[PDB]
């Protein structure tokens, strides 16, 4: 809506206290005006229907427990912003600073969050299996990098390009959270689930295996669920995301680790330039092959590591 930029403050899922940009129209809206076309925050009071009531607050003071899953949408989707603009010189997810909309209170006990072709979702999670799933700058910014994977290379989300698709998502949610660097970690979703149990995730990007996902490509899921494990499958990718960054031997396999920069603009660069909707596995090798050459000469150190990391998940 039409109003006047302020500054509200209130606390996260965590308990953490941050400042957000409202905006001031007889209420203060959640309506952050200073990034692109905007970010717009929306209730969706227990139901499904979307995008609900652009979030209204009287005063601009958002510490109520029913605020909390508003304030880190809001907030994590402009941290999202800002390392797309910062770092890949990408204006939101379309590149053209489209708005970025999201909606929590989905659903009742709602244990997911995804972006549904238009806009970010959150539940609550059921307190059990989950706290409130934006309360987790890697979920948010997982589910963002799916918008940027639809307006770039258009993976479909089945099969191999389907868990690449997924793999994307994990790699810069997980950028996304080192840029943000609180308590950063190769894993996914931990601040948000299972609050009852510590050191869990989702998912291991640096050890898929210990959630029962594969890490070599040898171990691929081939059944039909979940899409065809993209979810699953995405392990491999993770994996070999994991180890281009940070280096290790895997089944045998040495790969020397070039950082979480590198890693960032050679999969970038790949997404945005090379990966189409049909790519499998051995074609991302490829478009990350190109990128890292392109990025860094044939004879780069990025390119071999490259080549080591596809080698240690024997995707060739
Ligand atoms: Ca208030
Ligand atoms: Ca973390
Ligand atoms: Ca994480
Ligand atoms: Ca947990
Ligand atoms: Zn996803």
């Amino acid at each position: 809506i039409t109003g006047t930029s302020t500054v509200g403050v209130g606390r996260g899922v965590l308990g953490d206290q941050k400042n957000i940009n409202t905006t001031y129209s007889t209420y203060y809206y959640l309506q952050d005006n200073t990034r692109g076309n905007g970010i717009f925050t929306y209730d969706a009071k227990y139901r499904t229907t979307l995008p609900g009531s652009l979030w209204a607050d009287a005063d601009n003071q958002f510490f109520a427990s029913y605020d909390a899953p508003a304030v880190d949408a809001h907030y994590y989707a402009g941290v999202t912003y800002d390392y797309y603009k910062n770092v890949h010189n990408r204006l939101s997810y379309d590149g053209n600073n489209a708005a970025i909309r999201s909606s929590v209170h989905y659903s009742q006990g709602y244990n997911n969050a995804f972006w549904n072709g238009s806009q970010m979702v959150y539940g609550d999670g059921d307190g059990q299996t989950f706290i409130p799933l934006s309360g987790g700058i890697d979920v948010v910014a997982h589910e963002l990098t799916h918008a940027v994977t639809d307006y770039t290379a258009g993976l479909i989300y089945q099969n191999e390009s389907g868990a690449i698709n997924e793999a994307i998502s994990d790699i810069f949610g997980t950028l996304v959270e080192f840029y943000a660097n609180k308590n950063p970690d190769w894993e996914i979703g931990e601040d948000v689930y299972t609050p009852g149990i510590s050191g869990d995730s989702l998912r291991s990007m640096s050890d898929p295996a210990k959630y029962g996902d594969p890490d070599h490509y040898s171990k691929r899921y081939t059944g039909t669920q979940d899409n065809g494990g993209v979810h699953i499958n995405s392990g491999i990718i993770n994996k070999a995301a994991y180890l281009i960054s940070q280096g290790g031997t895997h089944y045998g396999v040495s790969v020397v680790g070039i950082g979480r920069d590198k890693l960032g603009k050679i999969f970038y660069r790949a997404l945005t330039q090379y990966l189409t909707p049909t790519s499998n596995f051995s074609q991302l090798r490829a478009a990350a092959v190109q990128s890292a050459t392109d990025l860094y000469g044939s004879t780069s150190q990025e390119v071999a590591s490259v080549k080591q990391a596809f080698d240690a998940v024997g995707v060739k």
